[PDB]
């Protein structure tokens, strides 16, 4: 018999908005932790319950150091991160805070509020274009990706004129199935950002990269390679997460037409619906990895120093002790306290930007394209694997 008490992890989704069978199994198994086997045969722990996930994400004994040999890499592609200097996502205190603080001023509530006109312009512009062209369209390449791309590039000071290059590099990295393809995509982006830094040293300019070059880099308070990695992190996260939330939300909303109609009739529901979609779709388990630097006892189970732990926020978000009937999409529920953005010192820096983008995107689609519908059946879509950010390669749509 082939039964194991340490199942292969991660698993791939067969439905965009449902837990893989293996994950539903882990969700139902008692206790905060479960053993899994990673692609390389190493055993790690997964965290599968909501409160335990918050506790462990808050535990400084669980390090985010991706350069540690014992870090729970889930594919050969993940060997691209550990090669070059880490952005603050891969740092622990105190280095984490000193670096994160260099970027936080771009993401304040006041700044995000001030960005609304820009986001609305960008959303409606790419919609103007896609709609004028007429159906059939790929919602991913014509809308879901370029919108957040343009927005984050403005925030960063990355010239949108180079979009074909850096969007392809982003796409290659996210779709990477091996180490060499990931390393090449990373190096391509790194060289591009390196040249941008030199350009800023000659001629100062707007955007976070411009500011970091003029200030911290000029004071030697950040390494050039660290600045590259930081800009890269913000660029890729800025592009890829919102793109996936857009595509998957459209698919999910169209599969729940009663809720989608309700959303259209009462736009005050949009912010709450965005939270529920974030909870339900939980696109970023790829960002729950940790390595124990000391023994941690968790409700009778022992995590040993040197063991990998992955906090699986999609499974945690389906904890029925927190969300009644957790596998039901309910745009009227309180999806508050969800872990789609993590918890603690590494909680998503871009979360409020993401929330603004998704609110504007959903309102715009309901306003401008009320007849939007998929042009192929949901079953024909190709979902990305559990080793990357959740999403679809392409999303064929049509409308009146
Ligand atoms: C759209 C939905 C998004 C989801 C579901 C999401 C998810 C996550 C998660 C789970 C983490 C925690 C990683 C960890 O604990 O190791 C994270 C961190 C982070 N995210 Fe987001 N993200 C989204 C959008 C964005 C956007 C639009 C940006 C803009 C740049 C962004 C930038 C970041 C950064 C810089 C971090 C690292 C924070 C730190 O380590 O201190 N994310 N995100």
């Amino acid at each position: 018999p082939q039964t194991t008490d340490a199942p292969a992890f991660p698993s791939n989704r067969s439905c965009p908005y449902q837990l893989p069978d293996g994950y539903a199994q882990l969700r139902d198994t008692p206790g905060p932790l479960h053993r899994v086997t990673l692609y390389d045969g190493r055993q790690a722990w997964v965290v599968t319950k909501h409160e335990a996930a918050r506790k462990l994400l808050g535990d400084p004994r669980l390090s985010s150091n991706r350069t540690d040999d014992n870090f729970p890499a889930t594919s050969p592609a993940f060997e691209a991160v550990r090669e070059s200097p880490q952005a603050f996502i891969g740092l622990d205190p105190p280095e984490h805070g000193t670096r994160r603080r260099m970027t936080i001023s771009e993401f304040t509530v006041k700044r995000i509020k001030g960005m609304r006109p820009e986001v609305e312009e960008v959303v409606h512009g790419f919609l103007d274009e896609m709609l004028a062209a007429g159906p059939t369209a790929d919602l991913v390449s014509q809308f879901a990706l370029p919108v957040p791309s343009m927005v984050i590039c403005r925030l960063l000071g990355v010239p949108y004129a180079d979009h074909e290059f850096f969007q392809d590099a982003s796409k290659r990295l996210v779709q990477s199935t091996d180490a060499q393809s990931a390393l090449t995509a990373r190096n391509d982006l790194a060289g591009y950002l390196d040249g941008l830094i030199t350009q800023f040293q000659t001629e100062p300019g707007a955007g976070l990269v411009g500011a970091l070059v003029a200030d911290q880099l000029a004071n030697g308070e950040i390494d050039r390679e660290e600045l590259i990695s930081t800009a890269m992190l913000l660029l890729i996260a800025g592009h890829e997460t919102t793109a996936s939330m857009t595509s998957l939300s459209v698919i999910t909303l169209l599969d729940h037409p009663e809720q989608y109609a309700a959303l259209r009739a009462d736009r005050s529901l949009v912010p709450g619906a965005v939270e529920e979609l974030l909870r339900y779709l939980a696109i970023a388990d790829i960002a729950g990895g940790r390595v124990a630097t000391a023994d941690i006892e968790v409700e009778g189970q022992l995590i040993r120093a040197g063991e990998g732990v992955i906090v699986v926020n999609s499974i945690a978000n389906r904890d029925g002790t927190v969300y009644e009937d957790p596998d039901a999409l309910d745009i009227h529920r309180s999806a508050r306290h969800h872990l789609a953005f993590g918890f603690g010192v590494h909680q998503c820096l871009g979360q409020n930007l993401a929330r603004l983008e998704l609110e504007v995107i959903l309102n715009a689609l309901m306003d401008r394209v009320p007849t939007l519908r998929l042009a192929v059946p949901v079953e024909q879509l190709v979902l990305r694997p559990g080793t990357t950010i959740q999403g679809v390669n392409e999303l064929p749509v049509t409308w009146h």
